[PDB]
DNA sequence: CATAATAACAATA
DNA sequence: TGATATTGTTATTATG
DNA sequence: CATAATAACAATA
DNA sequence: TGATATTGTTATTATG
């Protein structure tokens, strides 16, 4: 197996961070680079294990989620440097207990949310704002609007979404479009990777397609197109966060802060409330419109956080 | 660790089967008994492994579910004979691949069902039948009725259910009772084991409680009380199956045969349709009324098989 | 004298 | 079923 | 001459 | 997160 290699992306991030006007020192990226460095020439399991042990000792005062993420970074770096067949990939990993605990906590949270939904009182107002954003000229705004109206992830919307009209009968669908470029998915049998599939929209198709075309033809939209996730995050995450904070501050449910993904949650809820066929379940429908894998009904549980004032009403009926 | 022991239950089942007027030969129970026999005196891992290998070779032309079940029987027998700390418990197990495949298939099935629900057209008729069964004098019938009206498992209903009135305000609840004696659960932190909890009923509480009291005071009901699962199965499973076949044959959804558990599914569906508070989800509610563990929302997915004609209607609205 | 900028830190799906 | 890819939030750094 | 009875076999949650 | 407890269905056996 390869004994030498370089994690190019890490080295490039580190190099670009040399001439920075301000900001944190890239200590983590540096530890990873030095890690991949020390790995060069290693042929003994125990040495590798000692190196990894050192790194694990380092990130001691961190959150479990944080440590798990960092381990992801290290593993991706090792994989980029030496390939998939390097023994370090068997060593550079967290306790099974850590992952089990993460799963546990996740389930507890989700179940807590299912036990006490948040009534989205002013949801129509939010949807309306998102629709007005489709007419805005600032591509950030068009983006937010498309998130609210299509329930696509930010990364998807800005950097890689392919929207096309959805053919209904022998014309075009008024309330659905064709989305391609699903994120967070590897190539596989039951995945939506590279799969163009029909999703519902919360306004006219023509509107969404027009706005998307505009955003996509904007200079900033051309900058966004094909971006990596890190590039997109560093480029836009805070601006998008602050903007979404600003737009929905007055009309968002008081139990939580306005977040971009909340538009995806709410999109799922509303789309189900308006378009769901009579023979599928809420989980199945969510899984369908969100682009989850086939036979995956467990991820849909993550998106059931709100209840509509109407449902709340005709449940109080009772 | 213990080198000798006896699987008493297996030996007793085998002994009682000696003087049988008819029926299959207990070949499996015999293989298990001979297994536990051969284990007596074994102190070498490789010997144990060879024995287990022999047994695995035996059940070769079986279904995966079957093999998994049999392995459960063997493991329970070993555990009963030698205790929890016997090395064989590390050997007597199936491939991880077998279990993974079982999980896979299960998820595929469940998702298929969520994709294509069965419209329970004549559900009110079924519920009515179940209500009439509460007035019947045959404790089998009272039992079926209580299954339909409380959504308790057969084993629970007949052998171990403790129903009491549910106090509403300062009177009694009309539409809910207190159930104790949840099955398929070990003692634990988030389990309903030994936990008395409030479940909804699909008729008046008084009715259900009266019928349950009658069934419980019947001679057959006194025979049922405290029975093991095997005893109950051999005593009643076929009669219950044939009877439920008979009662609902005309009015059951044409896509499937009338089965006892279908009353539990339908119970969950209807109970949600009638009593669900405005701030919980369908999964959470199911999990609540069915007695599933806290933070367990995945088992509830198993019970979403039907859709009501009404929901089908006001989904076609659309 | 103090803020924008950056990546660490962290949580979600 | 092994151990990721996104989104969300805070402490630290350089800069007339 | 043929059926009730039993446990194997199998699937579900 | 390791490897169960129920419910549902079929082949085999003993019996004037
Ligand atoms: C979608 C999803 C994925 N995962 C997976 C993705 C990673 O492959 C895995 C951790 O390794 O967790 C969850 O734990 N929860 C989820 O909701
Ligand atoms: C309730 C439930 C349990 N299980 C568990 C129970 C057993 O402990 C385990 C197999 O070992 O499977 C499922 O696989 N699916 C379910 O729906």
């Amino acid at each position: 197996y390869p004994k030498t290699g370089v994690a190019t992306s890490i080295v490039e991030k580190i190099e670009r961070a040399e001439f920075n006007t301000a900001g944190r020192k890239p200590t983590v990226l540096l530890r990873i680079a030095d890690f991949i460095a020390a790995m060069n020439g290693m042929d003994a399991k125990q040495d590798m294990q000692a190196l990894w042990d050192a790194e694990i000792a380092i990130m001691n005062g961190r959150a479990q989620t944080t440590i798990i993420s960092y381990i992801t970074k290290y593993r991706n770096a090792i994989r980029e440097a030496f390939g998939d067949d390097h023994p370090m990939l068997k060593i550079a990993t967290g306790d099974a207990a850590m992952y089990d605990e993460a799963r546990r906590v996740k389930m507890e949270k989700i179940a807590n949310k299912h036990g006490a939904l948040i009534t989205f009182e002013n949801y129509r107002q939010v949807l309306k704002i998102c629709e007005d954003c489709l007419k805005s000229s600032d591509p950030l705004m068009i983006g937010i609007g498309l998130i609210g109206m299509t329930g696509r992830r930010p990364y998807e919307v800005f950097t890689q979404a392919e929207f096309s009209p959805a053919p209904y009968g022998k014309g075009v669908s008024k309330w659905s479009i064709l989305f391609n470029g699903q994120a967070k998915t590897k190539q596989g049998e039951g995945t939506k990777f590279g799969i163009t599939y029909e999703i519902p929209v919360l306004t006219r198709s023509e509107t969404v397609l027009a706005a998307y075309k505009r955003l996509r033809e904007s200079g900033q939209g051309k900058l966004w197109h094909g971006m990596s996730i890190d590039d997109f995050s560093s480029e836009t995450r805070l601006l998008l966060r602050d903007t979404v904070f600003n737009l929905f501050e007055d009309v968002w449910p008081k139990e939580e802060l306005p977040k971009p993904y909340g538009l995806r949650h709410l999109y799922a809820e509303v789309a189900y409330h308006n378009f769901a066929p009579p023979h599928v379940t809420k989980n199945s429908y969510f899984a369908a419109i969100l682009g989850h894998n086939n036979n995956d009904l467990e991820t849909s549980l993550s998106y059931m956080t709100y209840t509509l004032p109407e449902d709340r009403d005709n449940a109080l009926a009772r």
